[PDB]
């Protein structure tokens, strides 16, 4: 209800009902933001741009605000997610950007590194903090994720859940899905090396959001390793962005997000 | 223009014998390097973007930089450097939080065409709250983001051409007085300081003077220029070569996060040295 106008939620619910997954791309820079936005507009695909707490450590609100207004100006649904936020203070600080100027649409409240009772308790409290500001939330039931553990995390108020199942244990996956896939969206982590077939089986069994980092960002690293000092700076920027954009477009085709924005 | 944010900086710098560091950047690392350097050293600054920044990222770098400027605890404004195409100038000027100032650089055209286009483009910018810089001559050379002058001759600035440009309503002038964009080569830096003072004497009280091609300059050269009216010093390679060196040596060897940190630190250190050299260090206290 405080989430009634949240832009991030329709993406996963739509993906789940239309048997595809949203590409959720971790980026560290403006070149990454551009690559995602170009890929998505070009493949008529929805997307998410994901930032780590480091983006705020490093640039205060600047990467956040820029990514936010870039996705909102986009011609396909693109929203902004804080990935793997493991400190309560940085979650609240990120969430505070929404009491302006757009900030995050969703935050992964990742308390998985805490003891499970303290994980549960913190998650609940930070989720309530983000929801008060209009912000959707994802959590990790972090030893693998049982269907029982998943239901405990549903109770905290998360919107999406990031199960541990070898990422592979597909039997474990659909059991999680049958138990909780009606109350929360499912999020796949460690997707960087996966193939179409793995993505297909993950999607059939509930995945509506696929996190990617190295598969895209390694393209940025390859160009700089190979071309820095040899290409002018402007050209390096163009080349890293093209390389990253191409990598995002592949993922969009692998997870059937290509074309889907037409119907959203 | 009464409410223009860039104008006071050069005014203040001129009356207090220093220059504003005007640092060209291509990326968020450079934007962060400038804000940090400027806040650390308590110095005003300007962030310079090339037309390439709009060509490449539409309004993204412009918006990121303009916003960083506003949020800074020292005076920092945003300048379009070397805009050499009337169409791009209007496109940039239509953006306005966009640019506080724009360089209407028509120096590639004949003198009379340069004056003609500069006059009308200044009108267009002024209508939109935007201060302007023009080049009453032709500096030779190219940089990444700044076109070559191949097949064009150098044109040194006279007081008379300077006077002609003051009537266009520009705020700042970039004189050609022996400075060169890019590498000076074996002949070294050979500036005509006499020409410069002659310019300053003729128009200095009516317009601010802007130093281009300053990358390899020393403190003593800076001091000579500032004593002759230079209130804005443009820098590029001095700063962005640090990004290149760090990437050249370390990409593939450090996490991307540390890569971004290291280029920004290295660029920040290069900016800080300029600030000291041109005596802008500490000046934000009285602004
Ligand atoms: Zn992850
Ligand atoms: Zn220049």
């Amino acid at each position: 209800p405080s989430l009634k106008s949240n832009r991030a939620l329709p993406l996963l619910t739509f993906a789940r009902t239309h048997s595809f997954a949203i590409p959720a791309i971790c980026v560290y820079n403006l070149e990454g933001i551009l690559a995602i936005i170009r890929a998505a507009e070009h493949k008529r695909s929805p997307a998410m741009i994901l930032l780590f707490p480091w983006a705020i450590q490093y640039a205060d609100s600047l990467l956040v605000r820029t990514a936010a207004s870039a996705c909102r100006a986009a011609s396909v649904p693109i929203t902004l997610h804080l990935d793997h936020a493991q400190d309560p203070e940085i979650i609240k600080r990120a969430a505070d950007l929404s009491r302006s100027e757009p900030g995050f649409d969703s935050i992964m409240v990742d308390m998985s590194h805490f003891s499970k009772e303290e994980n549960l308790r913190l998650t609940r409290e930070l989720v309530a903090y983000c929801n008060a500001r209009g912000i959707a939330t994802e959590a990790e039931p972090g030893v693998l994720t049982t269907p029982e553990e998943s239901e405990e995390f549903v109770a905290t108020g998360i919107n999406w859940l990031a199960p541990a199942f070898g990422n592979l244990d597909y039997e474990r996956l659909q059991r999680i899905n049958e138990a909780v896939g009606e109350r929360v969206g499912l999020v796949l982590h460690g997707a960087d090396p996966f193939t179409k077939e793995i993505f297909e089986k993950c999607i059939e069994r509930g995945v509506a959001k696929v996190n990617v980092n190295r598969a895209v960002n390694n393209e940025y690293v390859k160009v700089m390793r190979e071309k820095a000092g040899s290409l002018p700076i402007t050209r390096l920027h163009e080349e890293v962005t093209n390389a990253m954009q191409a990598a995002v477009e592949k993922i969009m085709d692998m997870i059937d997000s290509t074309g889907k924005a037409e119907f959203m």
